[PDB]
């Protein structure tokens, strides 16, 4: 993902793609949440805006993803209109590593390893200014400093290759370990955790984060290229039209296969299993079309889900983000083989609960009571500025889902359900922690969201949502 450029200006961009790219060159940098695609063309710079409102990342005059490396993925494979993406444009900037401290001191970094790090637990530091330091934990236990110099432009740990770049030097060594004099091998097994904090110092972080946020979504952000799994169930031909967005797929191995169908490819939703991973489960799935509400119903069965969380109005812009899948109340409507009567609905401030009947139709003993729970308040763009709301809504959820005996995944869906569905999702996941181990755990955002986005591509989508989350486990530990 070295095409992503960090801190660098328009200016600095094209000047760059000018002296040091050729036609095809590529790259790609932030503004808001915004971001611009920047590409060579006949010796010329085109930049493209993709705009990031909490859904997916919007190229502008091509088409919508859950992440710009699949953005990337997509337009490098294939389409891309005023534009070939050939070759992408490189950065050298390390402030995205996990691995780089920039200014630590060696006593600091030592404590650091010896709190926090295991046997291969390595950091890259700044230094003799200018130069860097590699310091790793190998094991009784140690610490062991290795100089970085700089020069002219290039890095190196006192002879053999020169590097043009920090993470070359690191991916190097990582792969070919430095062994010592007398006979240490130096193993760059995993970074510096730096995230994982603990509950009860959550306000004094987010005191920190506040002054932060961003660096540390966008370290995140560069981790999105190890999770470019396979999506081809929804690639196919026939499961094309059962997506709302053609290009936001689920992977292959989290999605909802559907089973019993219709006797030709009756299988396909677009939806994932969220299976935390360090008590309930989460089916992260988009807004039904109407061609695929049927389908949602007998996800809903299979997975004897009984409780459904909608974080989306059925309109907004004048735009549809989910069909009306749910009968009026008091009435039945069936939806292919399923059944469904909507007995009662409540109206609380933030949210409507819709209290459904779903059963089989043919077997009326395969009734259950789906408790919907539609969360109507969430701002067109952006996020609330309380999270409040979001918290007493999945309290709510939770007391609701715990009440039911062999309850199947909470269902969570949005308009592409990857942005909002990943927020709520996330939220619901650390407040778990929280409430079964109070104020005395560790808690890690970022890891947690990575764990996530293994199993749904783009779960939590802006640096908005992502200080939200912040804000609301900050709110929900302060409120115990």
């Amino acid at each position: 993902r070295r095409w992503f450029h960090p801190n660098i200006t328009g200016v600095e961009a094209e000047n760059l793609l000018l002296t040091r790219g050729v036609d095809g060159s590529f790259l790609a940098r932030p503004s808001p949440g915004d971001f611009t695609l920047s590409v060579r063309r006949n010796g010329a710079v085109t930049h493209i805006k993709i705009q990031n409102t909490g859904d997916y990342y919007d190229l502008y005059g091509g088409e919508k993803f859950a992440t710009l490396a699949e953005l990337v993925q997509y337009y490098m494979e294939h389409q891309l209109k005023e534009i070939e993406l050939k070759y992408p444009l490189n950065c050298a900037d390390p402030t995205s590593e996990r691995w780089f401290h920039g200014h630590l001191s060696g006593k600091e970094a030592e404590k650091l390893l010896t709190e926090k790090g295991k046997h291969g637990s390595f950091l890259v530091r700044e230094s003799h200014p200018g130069d860097f330091v590699l310091s790793v934990r190998t094991g009784k236990s140690k610490v062991t400093h290795v100089m970085i110099r700089c020069q002219e432009l290039k890095y190196d740990v006192g002879g053999g290759e020169r590097f043009d770049s920090l993470t070359d030097l690191v991916e190097h060594y990582k792969k070919n370990p430095m062994v010592e004099t007398l006979g240490t091998v130096l193993q760059l097994k995993q970074p510096l955790n730096t995230t994982r904090i603990n509950a009860a110092e959550i306000e004094s972080r987010v005191r920190e984060l506040s002054k932060g946020f961003w660096e540390e979504f966008e370290t995140l952000q560069q981790q999105e290229c190890k999770l470019l799994y396979s999506r081809k169930e929804g690639q196919r031909q026939e499961n094309k039209n059962k997506n709302r967005y053609k290009n936001i797929l689920p992977f292959d191995h989290t999605r909802v296969v559907l089973h019993d169908g219709d006797p030709p490819v009756s299988d396909y939703i677009n939806a994932n299993i969220i299976m935390p991973e360090f008590k309930k489960s989460y089916i992260a799935t988009q807004g039904c079309l109407q061609n695929t509400v049927n389908d949602f119903w007998r996800m809903v069965f299979q997975e004897n889900s009984r409780v459904i969380v909608m974080t989306t109005k059925e309109v907004e812009r004048g735009k549809s983000k989910c069909v009306k899948y749910w009968p009026d109340e008091y009435a039945l409507k069936e939806y292919g083989v399923m059944r469904v009567r909507n007995v009662k609905e409540s109206a609380a401030h933030d949210y409507t609960l819709r209290e459904l009947k779903l059963s089989k139709v043919g077997q009326g003993n395969t009734e259950r009571t789906v408790w919907q729970y539609h969360f109507r308040t969430w701002p067109d763009h952006g996020v609330p500025s309380d999270p409040g709301g979001v918290l007493d809504f999945l309290e709510e959820v939770h007391h609701k889902q715990e009440s039911i005996m062999d309850a199947g995944p909470v269902v969570v869906h949005c308009s592409a359900g990857i942005g909002r569905t990943g927020t709520f999702i996330v939220i619901d996941i650390l407040i778990d922690i929280i409430r079964e181990k109070g104020v005395d755990c560790d808690i890690d955002v970022p890891k947690t969201i990575q764990m996530v986005r293994s199993q749904r591509p783009g779960m939590v989508q802006t640096e908005a949502q992502y200080r939200f989350i912040y804000m609301a486990v900050q709110h929900y530990i302060e409120t115990l």
